[PDB]
């Protein structure tokens, strides 16, 4: 019934990006250089083989002196694990951003996870690519058994120890000229794919 797709597939392309967009376009307090989010083919393969380790931890090799993508030199990450039923780009997504709950942006004190969250509104990172690997066990988890584990990875990376994105008016504080496209700083060299 419910359909795994595959790194390429459109839809499933699709969906990351603008769910992302989405919720980097709507954040409250409003952000002033929130860079608008596209696809790297590069980022998902990079996904797409962590996942087949099915493993809830973090790749060992996405900071220095690894460099998986010539382009940045550290790489973020947000993984989702669950049943093959309820997983959907949305619902992963989603679940990531609504540790918003849990997180108060003038302290940045999180109450449980926020760095999902985090990740997702990381207004520096610009690109991201996804990967979900049906998993008959995942380490980690004793319970769970034939789960979906998707994994995104960012660049660059964000979840340095301070504000996600810098709260001011929206666009206000693009790079360079960019111009703002939904409350996003958009640029032809940086979002071409």
């Amino acid at each position: 019934a419910n359909i795994l797709p595959d790194i390429e597939n459109e839809d499933f392309i699709k969906d990351c990006v603008r769910i992302h967009n989405k919720f980097r376009s709507e954040v409250k307090p409003t952000a002033s250089d929130m860079l608008y989010m596209t696809w790297d083919p590069a980022l998902a393969q990079i996904a797409k083989a962590w996942a087949s380790n099915c493993q809830f931890s973090h790749n060992t090799r996405l900071k220095p002196p690894h460099k998986l993508h010539p382009n940045f030199t550290s790489l973020g990450e947000n993984i989702w694990t669950g049943s093959v039923p309820i997983f959907s780009v949305s619902s992963a997504i989603t679940n990531w951003y609504d540790e918003i709950q849990d997180y108060d942006f003038k302290t940045r004190i999180c109450k449980k996870v926020c760095g999902h969250y985090t990740q997702v509104v990381w207004a520096d990172s610009y690109k991201v690519g996804c990967a979900v690997q049906f998993c008959p066990k995942v380490s980690g988890f004793d319970a769970l058994s034939n789960g979906a584990h998707f994994i995104c990875n960012y660049g660059p990376g964000g979840n340095y120890p301070t504000w996600p994105y810098k709260r001011g008016a929206t666009c206000s504080a693009c790079p360079n000229n960019d111009k703002c496209l939904d409350n996003l700083c958009v640029n032809r060299q940086r979002d071409q794919v």
